[PDB]
């Protein structure tokens, strides 16, 4: 903790913050993968 909350705000803005961020990063990949889905069905289509 109740007293953290100050010391513990900074840890929020990275684990919690880093948090977010990470979540970005991940899904930045996970687009870049969904591209080949694409790829690969418009040649095997097609």
């Amino acid at each position: 903790g109740v007293i953290d909350t100050s010391a513990v705000e900074s840890a929020i803005t990275d684990g919690q913050g880093d948090m977010k961020a990470i979540g970005g990063y991940i899904v930045g990949a996970l687009v870049i993968l969904a591209v080949a889905g694409l790829i690969y069905s418009m040649l095997r289509k097609a």
